[PDB]
């Protein structure tokens, strides 16, 4: 319905043990909304409910004319805290509805459809911790020989690697292998590893 308002929202990935923070723009041909509700598909016209219970949203200056114009859409804050206890697989994702309504009644119409993915309709995809990190791969480090690290040189394997990566959670946990390979371990206790061919040389050759 093109009287009613129009959505666009975006591809909202999240995190285990990690905020979120999105933002949706909504537009009506009256320029003016005056109430938004996300929700899950089901319930029918007059449902609310939305889940997971940690997803939250808010939209400022609701009701006021020309609050939803083409040049300043209203936006819609779409946020929350992932818990750590997130069951994580392809599956782990919540496909879910903005709602609108202008000052005649009309709302957004539901169409569930894939195509409409981005615009009213939105997949929330929960993601485990160590898929919002890249870990950077560029720091060297001397050791003596690769196929046996001291404990100093894998302390010093770790600390490089940390000071290349100043993002990654403060109390994620950096380990390194005799042999130099390099798992972190995330406060959701997902790893990312980094082989030791990219981290540790030597000078035996
Ligand atoms: C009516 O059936 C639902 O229709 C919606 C679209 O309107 C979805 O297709 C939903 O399926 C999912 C989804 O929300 O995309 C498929 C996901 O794999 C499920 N996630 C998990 C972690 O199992 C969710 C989830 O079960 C649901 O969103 C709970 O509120 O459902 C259809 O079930
Ligand atoms: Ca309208
Ligand atoms: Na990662």
């Amino acid at each position: 319905d093109t009287e009613a308002p129009q959505v666009k929202s975006g591809d909202y990935v999240v995190y285990r043990g990690e905020s979120f923070e999105y933002y949706a723009e909504i537009t009506d041909n009256s320029g003016q909304v005056n109430r938004v509700v996300i929700r899950n598909v089901e319930g029918g016209a007059n449902s609310t409910y939305l889940s997971p219970n940690w997803v939250k949203y808010s939209t400022e200056n609701l009701g006021r004319p020309g609050n939803a114009t083409v040049q300043n859409p209203l936006r819609t804050r779409i946020f929350g805290e992932v818990p750590l206890n997130e069951i994580v697989n392809e599956k782990s994702y919540y496909t879910r509805y903005i709602v609108a309504w202008d000052p005649s009644g009309n709302a957004t119409q539901m169409v569930d459809n894939a195509n409409r993915n981005g615009l009213e309709r939105f997949v929330l995809t929960v993601k485990s911790q160590n898929e919002k990190y890249d870990p950077a791969e560029p720091s060297v480090t001397y050791v003596n020989n690769l196929s046996n690290l001291s404990t100093s040189e894998r302390e010093a394997v770790a600390a490089a690697v940390r000071a290349a990566n100043p993002n990654i959670p403060p109390t994620a946990k950096i380990t390194v292998s005799q042999n130099g390979t390099v798992t972190i371990t995330y406060p959701d206790k997902s790893t990312d590893t980094i082989p030791a061919n990219r981290v540790v040389k030597d000078l035996q050759i």
